[PDB]
DNA sequence: CAATGCCAACTTT
DNA sequence: TTTGCGAAGCAAAAAAGTTGGCATTG
């Protein structure tokens, strides 16, 4: 066939799976970027390299290797149902990425709550939530008072259906947070179904917390290593404070994973003990 | 205005 | 992260999170 004509067969495939709603997303994404960087021909090999090559160009080295698995893939579905013979894909390289996200460290997350005194209350408090309970902050957007039972916070975080129940009594100490604490403030202050609500007592969109964490990143006027900080890296910020405020144990629990094997990189501290001196 | 949601195109987990 | 394939560790699969730009409405 053509290559787009197939991509069409392919994307019908793929719907099916049991993927869910944002995967099947991303990786329509990836073949809508196949689409525009190469021909409809039928059949290339350098003609593949040449339009990767062209990510890895403008550094976009994670979206490279992520499409070149997802052409490989179109091309052994097409190979099975006997269109092509051929992966010219895997004569192809896999190209290399590295996080340029920079960890965030306990002494840059107070300068970032202060300038964050510039913004509603809930990004605060929904800063001192996503610590204290390391959870992604697509599930702290879905924390409904009625989750609270028995001094349990109980989560089944969406990106895995892990299912944990986080005690309230808990508390960071190196940072003076207390859960119950927080919790008090996001009843009295924000008052809403949700834990974490919105200045009209509404729910909250991850993408929201996100943004407005950035905000007051960058009003913060601090400086990094490649990639600042998001907000998701409260969550290693958690995870690295209770592991040498309780144990290794405890953060793999409270971060939760499926696995039951503490590999864990939220523990990796990635460089920030490293102190690159500036040049003034 | 300013707070938010949505689509998109990247990067991370 | 989690799974997979090969049996130690990366590559790939699945499912996020990040944030600019446009549009909407208190």
């Amino acid at each position: 066939m053509t290559l787009h004509s197939w991509l069409d067969r392919y994307e019908k495939i793929l719907a099916s799976r049991g993927i869910k709603q944002k995967t099947l997303i991303n990786y329509m994404s990836k073949i809508k970027a196949i689409r525009r960087g190469l021909p409809d021909a039928p059949l290339t090999t350098k003609e593949i390299a040449a339009m990767l090559n062209g990510y890895i160009d403008e550094g976009k080295a994670a979206s490279a290797k992520l499409i070149r698995s997802t052409l490989s893939d179109a091309f052994r579905e097409a190979i099975a149902e006997g269109h092509i013979t051929t992966n010219h894909v895997a004569a192809t390289r896999a190209a290399k990425s590295e996080v340029r996200r920079s960890r965030l460290t306990a002494d840059e997350y107070l300068k970032i709550y202060q300038a964050a005194e510039s913004s509603p209350c809930w990004l605060r408090l929904a800063m001192e939530l996503a610590v204290v309970t390391g959870q992604r902050v697509g599930d702290l957007c879905e924390m409904k008072w009625s989750d609270i039972v028995d001094g349990y916070l109980y989560v089944e975080q969406s990106k895995t259906g892990v299912k944990i129940a986080i005690p309230t009594a808990l508390h960071i100490d190196a940072l003076g947070i207390s859960m119950k604490e927080t919790l008090d403030k996001c009843k009295e202050i924000l008052g809403g179904e949700t834990i974490i609500a919105s200045t009209r007592r509404e729910p909250l969109s991850s993408g929201t917390v996100s943004r407005y964490f950035m905000r007051a990143r960058k009003a913060s006027g601090l400086s990094f290593e490649g990639d600042p900080p998001t907000f998701h890296e409260l969550r290693s910020l958690s995870a690295r404070l209770y592991e040498k405020q309780i144990s290794d144990k405890f953060a793999q629990h409270l971060l939760g994973h499926k696995s039951d094997t503490m590999a864990s990189q939220y523990r990796d501290d990635r460089g920030r003990e490293w102190d690159k001196i500036e040049i003034k």
